[PDB]
């Protein structure tokens, strides 16, 4: 297992290899990130939310999340979206990320991205994409404004009851 964003990730299937890669933000800033290449499935376990995640290289395929309340579920979703390394997440950074402030000198770009969206996730959520759902019993869709829906949801994301 390993820890990212306050969650313990445990791989349940698949595998990956690591390599450094450049990516471009919405403000055309170049970031170097360690990309994981491979299809993998994980459990994500936090103190206030849990999830099942399926991902491929820089793609979130499925996230089923449950938790105490909207704030904890939203935080899990943010951590999963950043962890996915998806282009739409990188492109949702619309101004420059600061690496020079003394308090940011030991954050790698993945952790700079995470902090950015923890401060404010509106642009992330509005640019991720939505899809119609054929709602499954015991689950529900979640919209970009973090309200529930039986008709639409953030792409790949569903909320479960505890
Ligand atoms: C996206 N990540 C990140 N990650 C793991 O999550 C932790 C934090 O990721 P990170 O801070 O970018 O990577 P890390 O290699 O530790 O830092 P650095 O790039 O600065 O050397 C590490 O344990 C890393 O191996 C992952 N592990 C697996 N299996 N699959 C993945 O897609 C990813
Ligand atoms: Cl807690
Ligand atoms: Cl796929
Ligand atoms: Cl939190």
């Amino acid at each position: 297992s390993f820890s990212f964003g306050g969650f313990t990730f445990k791989r349940t299937s698949g595998s990956s290899v690591k390599k450094e890669e450049e990516v471009l933000t919405g403000n055309l800033q170049t970031l170097k990130i360690r990309v994981h290449e491979g299809y993998e499935e994980f459990t994500m376990v936090g103190r206030r939310a849990t999830a099942i995640l399926r991902k491929a290289t820089r793609r979130l395929i499925q996230l089923i999340v449950s938790g105490r309340d909207e704030q904890s579920i939203a935080e899990a979703i943010i951590v999963a979206m950043v962890f996915s390394q998806e282009d739409c997440m990188i492109k949702a950074v619309r101004g420059d990320l600061n690496f020079v402030n003394r308090a940011n000198q030991r954050l790698n770009p993945m952790h700079q991205l995470l902090r950015h969206f923890q401060k404010d996730a509106k642009v992330l959520f509005q640019n991720w994409g939505i899809e119609p759902i054929d709602n499954v019993m015991g689950m529900i869709g979640i919209l970009p404004d973090m309200t529930p829906s039986t008709e639409m949801s953030l792409r790949g994301v569903r909320v479960s009851k505890m």
